[PDB]
């Protein structure tokens, strides 16, 4: 059945149009392929099945986003006359109107979501992916179990980081490349579509510059020597993983926080409602939150839109499965360390995962053509990375959301002092605007109100509960996965 | 060698006036004893031998306290002329100079430390108490290896937690008990003796109420029927545990944090510079740091200071290990929980731990007269809840040691514009207690300099730091604590 056993693979994993709609034959590749290449299928498909209950919580959270939006409209009438506000002092007869209607359909995403909407899946998420951690970890329990029954100097690597991190500016030769590469001055479907192109020419030549990398980091560790052949590997994934995690989400690093801090432009209000890139793309809308959507989807969606044993020889060889272990715990930090701008992000990963074991069964079957039977054990390396980004899916998404949805319910505390908390707590979108512009460009500009000076000490209230949503959501978070922790595996 | 195995742990195990000077014989406590008993006196030793390295330090940074403040002077001089001021709109003619001399003498405990000595041995046994955690988890892993090689409803306990934690009036109880227990107005040595009584009067009737909690949880457990005996007990102490944390814990988390937090009194600097206990006792010096090195102190050493078979049926019966068990994790938690004000808190328990040993070695052997050798297994239970206390430390100490240490080093970095960090850098004691005694009262009153309006907003700025300096400690620290989860078990 050797041949069948390329059959029942070729058949039973051929679709790659969409799910097989017969099963999930995880079995049928450890029957086949091995504990080391199904573990990673097996990965793969608990991954995919624990984004369901994530992408469907997804779309209500776009439906809690698009309907209780549009019913009531309470945060497109605020956040539309929010932006109305924010060119009043660009107007003075010279393009007076113009980025308002661009700044008020970025609202429409943007601000259909803030303070329930994203707070509350996020908090769902990362308490799921410690749970999709702990659910992997009785899996694991389950598998491997089922698995562990049937066997019967280093200067120079930080010397590299400081090289790739200061790889950035090569982000914005690209981020500048889509600049000159079509060049528009319009606000419909302009800024969308530059951002768009500059991301795909960042995921052009960023995997030109994975495979950079790889020739580094295996010169590098052979510089090294390390004796066990074993922990160089181990030594291997660890430096090109830190190489290809700087690659990959500098990028989103950059445009989360980097991006829209470090920058406080003088000449007040007159000058600072304007001078964003001559006031005609976007001084509308900043708007970070839509970087980081239309990123990961271009992030997310384009592993796709890019891709008798005589004739064996006439192919590329086998082995790439620790690039395929990288490839989708890319896709996780996706998902688990990016949840709260956009929440369907699980979605944009369940799509595109139902084709990537297809995709990637097809790739094994079609071609690689080694099925080596190889049977080892322990996935745990990225597992412990697992963890880590998981230990850093609680921090960093919690840098996430406690940046965006924190401007404005604590301004509910300040202007609604009389009447109310919710109802006219959303008269508090367009005040502060008002004040300016919420991050460190915005906080900052009252003194030719009140003769920088004293108002940037609201700045610090803010990040007062910046930085106290962090402290109880790390730890709140950090101890209801403890009760995760010892509810599944027992 | 009945009689022997009496003897050599009579003999070898007899001083109780301070170290045994011939060896620790851990293993012929689990030659004879037991391995549930001898778990307990192979952490106490593993404990006392690692005491010895914090312990040290805690000298040293005694030392580092007392030689770089009174060779250079640099924190006495600014420290003592702080509080020379704190009572300058107190004077006026009537009782002028009275509890700066008082206030200048805390400051020679309290100001010796705080930026350097406090901090970096705080980051030390943080790391030190994830070391222990972690070389005690390598003991588990030769002790207990060695050990099984030789083997061959529920919102009743919630509602007697806000009883419990309800329970602090009691505190404040015998607080005011030694407010009229001996009842002095005097500042050379009253206010250092009336809340060393009314620690006195706290741990008398604590101990009281300690056996109050048991009672309780007893009864409690056995109206919930859980099934097995064994996760009967495992109910048990989590239950009686919790009632200990909060019995024990809480006098200490209010005069932490809650003691010094929730107070702003009106009327500004004139009033507010007075107000307290009227203007005899202590406005001198809140320095509720004393008040936490004074109590962990009485909490720490008056464990001490309190305290062919026919004969054996006239005393009290064995099994005391829980409480045990108990007794000395309240004691960890003293250490690793509040190692921020005073760092000697490891000799306190040194010098403690080394007759602790030799206490319980004598109440094993010429008392509680029944060693059955039971010799089970899996000291763990306490070790789940001491990676919590240790998952508490970093959080803990990071909220004890930035309230007291950020004023100051933030402080550097307003009136230092022109020149210094460090030299003038000493200045910044001072005028921080001429903008106001820096807590909640203090922050606020500069609105009659100016005209809680708008200075309160400097508050934040702390607080702001505050929060940063945590968020930085549990994140580094518990990184820091990553390398040493790897570098000992392997
Ligand atoms: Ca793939
Ligand atoms: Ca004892």
């Amino acid at each position: 059945n050797v041949e069948f056993n390329d059959r029942k693979l070729l058949y039973e994993e051929w679709a790659s149009y969409g799910v097989f709609y017969k099963y999930q034959p995880i079995d049928l590749v450890r029957k086949y392929f091995g504990e080391k290449v199904g573990l990673y299928f097996a990965w793969l498909g608990a991954y995919t099945q624990m984004l369901i209950p994530a992408s469907i919580v997804g779309v209500i959270v776009f439906l809690y986003g698009c309907a209780t939006v549009d019913e009531n409209i309470p945060s497109m009438e605020m956040c539309d006359q929010r932006y109305n506000i924010t060119m009043c002092p660009l107007c003075d007869k010279t393009c007076s109107y113009w980025k308002m209607s661009s700044a008020c359909a970025t609202a429409r995403a943007s601000h259909l979501f803030d303070n329930p909407a994203t707070v509350f899946f996020s908090v769902f998420m990362a308490l799921w992916a410690a749970t999709f951690m702990e659910h992997w970890k009785r899996k694991q329990m389950r598998l491997n179990y089922r698995w562990d029954l049937t066997g019967f100097i280093i200067f120079m690597i930080a010397v590299t980081f400081a090289i790739v991190l200061g790889v950035i500016i090569y982000r914005i030769s690209t981020a500048a490349a889509l600049a000159m590469n079509s060049s528009p001055s319009v606000r419909s479907n302009i800024r969308v579509t530059v951002t768009a192109t500059a991301v795909i020419i960042n995921l052009v030549v960023i995997i030109l510059l994975d495979e950079v990398y790889g020739c580094i980091a295996r010169w590098l560790t052979k510089i090294e020597v390390p004796k066990t052949e074993k922990s160089f590997e181990e030594r291997l994934t660890f430096k090109a993983f830190l190489l290809k995690f700087v690659n990959s989400y500098t990028p989103i690093f950059y445009v989360a926080f980097f991006k829209g801090r470090f920058v406080g432009r003088p000449g007040d209000y007159v000058y600072i409602f304007r001078s964003f890139r001559m006031e005609e793309c976007a001084p509308g809308g900043c708007l970070m939150e839509l970087c980081i959507q239309l990123s990961i989807i271009m992030l997310g969606k384009q592993l796709i839109q890019n891709n008798r044993y005589e004739v064996d020889f006439n192919l590329e060889p086998f082995a790439g499965l620790t690039p395929e272990y990288m490839e989708m715990i890319i896709q996780f930090g996706f998902v688990t360390l990016f949840v709260a701008s956009f929440p369907l992000a699980p979605l944009f990963a369940l799509l595109n995962n139902i084709i990537e074991i297809r995709l990637d069964a097809k790739k094994f079957v079609t071609e690689l053509r080694r099925p080596v039977a190889i049977r080892a054990k322990d996935i745990g390396i990225w597992y412990n990375i697992l963890r880590g980004v998981g230990k850093l899916a609680v921090i960093i998404n919690a840098f996430v959301i406690s940046f965006t949805s924190d401007f404005i319910p604590r301004l509910v505390y300040l202007y609604m002092y009389s009447q109310n908390g919710t109802m006219h707590g959303f008269v508090n979108h367009t005040l502060s605007s008002f004040n300016v512009s919420d991050f460190q460009n915005g906080t900052a500009p009252n003194d030719p109100l009140d003769l920088k000076y004293d108002i940037s000490k609201d700045f610090w209230a803010v990040l007062a509960a910046r930085l106290a949503f962090v402290i109880v959501f790390q730890n709140l978070v950090m101890f209801m996965s403890d009760f995760v922790d010892w509810v599944i595996p027992d």
